[PDB]
């Protein structure tokens, strides 16, 4: 047990009714999140493949494995895991952000940002409750102040 | 050195005038394979982080460096890493292939296949020279050869 873990149960009480709204099962998800741009999006996925491959191993794996126990647990109409697994997930991947330089996270989100619309989150959020969506980044908040202490 | 490294070097003399003709910049590889079929594909996705979960964390490691070095080397039209990247890239993931078992490998193939339309590896091949294609291909099953005999 560790405090991220702890963390996670306070996000999962946070932000388990915004993941039981959104329609995991929409093929939207596939799509550029806007206009396809190949050369900035490589930018992006270079950041990420940095990021990986600075991550702790045995936290990479722990986090693939819990998203495999994720996928057995899904159900009802939108494809939502079980809340034990949603909070199982958000541990494991805090573990591993917390497992790398805050400089790598960033350069991710900076790099995804660059190619994200700005309408992205908005539609996004229009598709669920809002009240719902604001706790669950509220949430997140709280859960990354616990990311960056073990980081 | 391995065996795999030096299979590698004989797989991107077969395969690297193929890796040239693909224009890696082309949007359609964000698309399905086909129709869009999202309890299917996760249900590949799921075989994938089963094999990531299992494969040496050591060498996904590696095949990420790798990755990272060959996105550095693309240049030219089409977007395509340098020779010596590509050839680092195929060693670096004929091992993370030779660390699991053959059933974990052929569960990903079987999967994507299922989801993967009879028309995407013609049109695809349509797009480069056929001639190149075939021998890259004749070169991937002596690889493959190789990568067994680790694994
Ligand atoms: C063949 C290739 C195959 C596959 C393709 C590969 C990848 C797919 C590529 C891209 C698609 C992925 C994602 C894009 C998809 C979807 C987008 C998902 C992200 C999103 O919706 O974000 C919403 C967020 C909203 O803005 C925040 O508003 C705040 C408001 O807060 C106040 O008020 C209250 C509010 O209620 C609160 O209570 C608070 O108390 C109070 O403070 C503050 O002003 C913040 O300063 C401000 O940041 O927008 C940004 O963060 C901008 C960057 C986005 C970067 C994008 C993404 C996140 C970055 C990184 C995530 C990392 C990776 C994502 C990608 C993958 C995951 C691994
Ligand atoms: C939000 C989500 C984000 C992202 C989405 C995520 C994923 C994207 C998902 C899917 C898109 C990915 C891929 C689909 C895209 C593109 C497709 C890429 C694959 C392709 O084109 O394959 C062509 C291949 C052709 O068939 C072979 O013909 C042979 C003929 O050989 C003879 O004659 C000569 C020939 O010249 C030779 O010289 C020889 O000497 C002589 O023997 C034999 O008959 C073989 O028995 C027969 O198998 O077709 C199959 O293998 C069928 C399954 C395909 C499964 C599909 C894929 C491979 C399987 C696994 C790869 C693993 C993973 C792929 C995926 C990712 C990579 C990590
Ligand atoms: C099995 C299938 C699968 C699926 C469908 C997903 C889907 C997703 N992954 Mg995951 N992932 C998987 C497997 C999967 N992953 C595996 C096998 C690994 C390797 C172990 C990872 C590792 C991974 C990492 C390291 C990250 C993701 C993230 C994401 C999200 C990227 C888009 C985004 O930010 O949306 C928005 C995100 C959500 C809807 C998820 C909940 C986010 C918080 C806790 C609540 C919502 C707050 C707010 C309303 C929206 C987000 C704001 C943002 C600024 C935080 C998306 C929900 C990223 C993510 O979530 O970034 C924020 C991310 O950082 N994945
Ligand atoms: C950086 C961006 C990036 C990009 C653009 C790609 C792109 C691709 N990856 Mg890679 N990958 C990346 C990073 C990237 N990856 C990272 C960071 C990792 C983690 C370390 C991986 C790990 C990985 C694995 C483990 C695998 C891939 C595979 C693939 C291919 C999947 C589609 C396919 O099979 O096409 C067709 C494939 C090609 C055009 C590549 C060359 C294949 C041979 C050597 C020559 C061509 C033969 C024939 C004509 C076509 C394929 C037939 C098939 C049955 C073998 C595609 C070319 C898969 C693949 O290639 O499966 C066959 C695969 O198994 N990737
Ligand atoms: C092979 C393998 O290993 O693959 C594995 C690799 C990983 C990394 C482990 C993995 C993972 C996680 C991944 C990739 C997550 C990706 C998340 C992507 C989210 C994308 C979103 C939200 C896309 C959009 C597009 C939108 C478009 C909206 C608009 O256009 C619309 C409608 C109308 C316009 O007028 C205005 C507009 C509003 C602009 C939108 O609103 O949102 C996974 C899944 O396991 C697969
Ligand atoms: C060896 C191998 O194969 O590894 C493979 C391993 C994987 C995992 C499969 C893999 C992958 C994917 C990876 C690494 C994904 C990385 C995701 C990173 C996500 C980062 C996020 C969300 C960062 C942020 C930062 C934020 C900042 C917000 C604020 O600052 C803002 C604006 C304003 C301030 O006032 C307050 C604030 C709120 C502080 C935010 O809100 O979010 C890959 C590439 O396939 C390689
Ligand atoms: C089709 C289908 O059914 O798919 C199903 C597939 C599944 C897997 C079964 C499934 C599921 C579950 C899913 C997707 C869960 C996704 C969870 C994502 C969690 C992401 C996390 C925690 C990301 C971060 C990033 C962080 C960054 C923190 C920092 O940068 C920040 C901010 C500020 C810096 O100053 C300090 C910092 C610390 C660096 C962090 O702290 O955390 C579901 C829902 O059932 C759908
Ligand atoms: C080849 C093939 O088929 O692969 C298949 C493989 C899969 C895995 C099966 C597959 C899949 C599923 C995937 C990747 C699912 C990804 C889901 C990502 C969901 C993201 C969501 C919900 C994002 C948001 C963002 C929001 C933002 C809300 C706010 O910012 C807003 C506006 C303003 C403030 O108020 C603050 C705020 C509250 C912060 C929100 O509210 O939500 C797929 C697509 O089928 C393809
Ligand atoms: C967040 C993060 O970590 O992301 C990283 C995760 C990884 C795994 C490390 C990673 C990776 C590798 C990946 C995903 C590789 C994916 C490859 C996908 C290839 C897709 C192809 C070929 C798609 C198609 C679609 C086609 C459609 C063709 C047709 O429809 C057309 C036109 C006309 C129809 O009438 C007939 C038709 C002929 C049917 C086609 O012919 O081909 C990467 C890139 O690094 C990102
Ligand atoms: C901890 C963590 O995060 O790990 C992350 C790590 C990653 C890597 C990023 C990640 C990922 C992606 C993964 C695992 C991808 C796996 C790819 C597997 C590819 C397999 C292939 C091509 C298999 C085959 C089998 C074939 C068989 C062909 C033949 O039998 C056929 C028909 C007919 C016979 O007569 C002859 C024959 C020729 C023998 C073939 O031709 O090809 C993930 C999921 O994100 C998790
Ligand atoms: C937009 C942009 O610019 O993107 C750029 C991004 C980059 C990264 C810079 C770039 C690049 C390079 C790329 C993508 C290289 C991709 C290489 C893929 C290699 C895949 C490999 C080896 C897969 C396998 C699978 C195998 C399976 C073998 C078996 O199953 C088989 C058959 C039969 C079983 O009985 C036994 C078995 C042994 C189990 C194997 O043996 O090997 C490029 C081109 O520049 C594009
Ligand atoms: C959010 C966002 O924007 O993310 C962006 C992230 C990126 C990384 C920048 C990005 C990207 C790039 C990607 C994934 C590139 C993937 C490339 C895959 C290429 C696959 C090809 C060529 C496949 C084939 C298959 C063929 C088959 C030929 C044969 O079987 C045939 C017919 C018959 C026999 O003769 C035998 C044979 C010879 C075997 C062939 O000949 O070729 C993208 C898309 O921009 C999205
Ligand atoms: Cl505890
Ligand atoms: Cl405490
Ligand atoms: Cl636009
Ligand atoms: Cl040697
Ligand atoms: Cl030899
Ligand atoms: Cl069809």
């Amino acid at each position: 047990a560790d405090e991220i873990g702890d963390a996670a149960k306070k996000l999962g009480d946070a932000s388990y009714a915004f993941a039981k709204e959104v329609d995991w099962n929409n093929g939207i998800f596939l799509q550029a999140p806007g206009k396809l741009q190949p050369l900035e999006a490589l930018k992006a996925i270079d950041k990420m493949i940095v990021m990986g491959a600075a991550a702790d191993p045995k936290l990479l794996k722990a986090a693939a494995e819990a998203h495999h126990k994720a996928i057995g647990s899904v159900s009802g109409p939108n494809g939502v895991t079980s809340r034990a697994d949603w909070d199982s997930v958000l541990a494991a991947l805090g573990r591993v952000i917390a497992s790398v330089p805050e400089n790598m996270v960033m350069d991710v989100y900076d790099s995804v940002s660059k190619i994200t619309d700005p309408k992205v989150p908005a539609y996004m959020k229009s598709l669920v409750n809002g009240a719902d969506a604001e706790k669950a980044y509220e949430g997140f908040l709280a859960f990354k102040d616990v990311v960056k202490k073990s980081q």
